[PDB]
């Protein structure tokens, strides 16, 4: 009747914009679980439900922790239909910083939510979609696990893994008529970069004088980078909904063409020098 | 006055044939250590250290667990010399099958191994490599790394993070001195997809019958390239010794040129659908 979705990481930006978005739709198609790892975060979502006067029933919020297998399974199980018609695997943690200043716990961290994480809920949710013989899988990318950063290692590392992890989910789905779509943003302009890094006092302590420097010009150029080419969550949030309504998907749907150019340039110099050395002087 | 070389992984294969041809050296140039996780395990590269004939402290071995950073500290403090000219990180962990019929333990053991131990790796090493305005850093990479197969969802997840992981840093170690360099292998006929699958009784278990099925074929693919396509780990290890001893390392080293045309498209269908559709079919 109204089609299921349910989404991870809804307390902010993409995952938030996207829930009361499908809300919301004039139409009342999409009934939406919008999932939280902490439910004192829930605030923004619901004043955000007001303010685009989401229906009544249109919106069921859940505690969902992506690290914690029985937590998937207990959202699972409130889902009162017994199916789910889109799934959105948007929960995602970011790390920014020189690699030996980063807390291996936080290294551990990224992985089990960006990765392992997104594992779980597919081994929750996809065995029911294969029986089914439908189902689509959003999944938010980055162009960050597309092309290696300098200070987003870890995180480039994450995002790196999902388009394995997807790439290789999708050549098995194609004949089961499960689709399987990553949505590769470019800066978005939220909340992002946040206690996603130490303090300068901090980092210091942990590198030498030359490498801080240099993340200091990284972050110059990066805060410049996203003042010229940073999206809406709004914007993003229609290209998902592109992906939900294509009859038949694609693997990568790109909310911009503006990084395609750059990402050219790794692909066909594949010792990977031509990227590293452009990727240098851009930066630097 | 020789060169250092502490590689992770030597029980077997690549790390095992590499540690010994660089042994082993007519030239007698390298000293090194090879580590392992389990010193039960070092019968077989004491032995292949006989038949090339090793001089007499050519070659330490090393207890290293990859997983745990004080391990990675013992290890770095048995460095008599007090500098790795070549660290080789190589240690890595294989899974296959269906992704709902893999146990969470074992997909967070090989993101753990496979990304986070390099992460380690390359926080107790590189340090006091930038220091010294020199190092050679090569990392055991994959094909899987550059592109999703079917049924090998975790681990090309975790090849792909490598290549975000060292992409992320070459970027900023360029002005450093520091090299990295990713030896990017296609088939190695070693020993290879050993215990990295349950038994078909397990497996059945665990997911559809469509799902077991389509393993099976992908299973009788793989066996079929691995007949037509493998490589020797001398063959592979030469490839090592080429990129330790260029003047001026690229980021990747390719040990076969053989997947660039079905990298090519990937690459130039940013969509995916291209190399979805002929990896389908290519498999099954
Ligand atoms: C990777 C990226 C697209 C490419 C951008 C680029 C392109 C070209 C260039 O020359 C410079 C730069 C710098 C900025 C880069 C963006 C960073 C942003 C990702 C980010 C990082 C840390 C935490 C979070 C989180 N909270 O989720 C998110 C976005 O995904
Ligand atoms: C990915 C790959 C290169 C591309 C190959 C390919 C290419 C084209 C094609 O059509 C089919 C196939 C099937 C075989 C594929 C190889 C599998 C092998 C990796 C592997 C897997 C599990 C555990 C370990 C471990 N113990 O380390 C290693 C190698 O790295």
């Amino acid at each position: 009747a109204r089609t299921v979705v349910l989404i991870t990481g809804c307390s902010s930006g993409i995952g938030l914009h996207l829930a009361v978005r499908l809300a919301s739709d004039p139409s009342q198609s999409f009934k939406v679980y919008a999932t939280l790892r902490d439910l004192k975060t829930q605030g923004r979502l619901w004043e955000a439900a007001r303010a685009l006067a989401c229906p009544p029933g249109s919106l069921e919020t859940l505690q969902l922790d992506v690290r914690d297998s029985k937590s998937v399974a207990a959202a699972r199980e409130r889902v009162t239909e017994g199916r789910v018609d889109v799934l959105v695997c948007n929960a995602g943690l970011g790390l920014l910083g020189p690699l030996e200043a980063l807390g291996e716990d936080a290294v551990a961290s990224v992985l089990d939510v960006n990765v392992v994480g997104t594992v779980r809920m597919l081994q929750a949710f996809l065995p029911d979609m294969k029986r089914r013989g439908s189902g689509r899988v959003l999944v938010t990318g980055s162009v960050g696990g597309l092309m290696g950063l300098p200070f987003n290692d870890v995180y480039c590392a994450s995002k790196f893994a999902l388009e394995g992890l997807c790439e290789s989910l999708a050549v098995l789905l194609l004949p089961f008529g499960v689709h399987l779509s990553l949505i590769e943003c470019g800066p978005v302009h939220t909340a992002f970069m946040e206690k996603v890094l130490g303090s300068p006092e901090e980092v210091l302590d942990r590198t030498d004088i030359h490498t801080f420097h240099r993340f200091y010009q990284y972050l110059a150029h990066s805060k410049q980078v996203f003042r010229e080419a940073a999206q809406n969550p709004e914007e993003v949030a229609e290209v998902f909904l592109t992906a939900l309504r294509a009859p038949k998907p694609t693997l990568r749907y790109f909310t911009t063409e503006r990084f395609l150019p750059l990402l050219r340039m790794r692909l066909d110099d594949p010792s990977g020098s031509n990227y590293v050395t452009a990727m240098h002087r851009e930066v630097f």
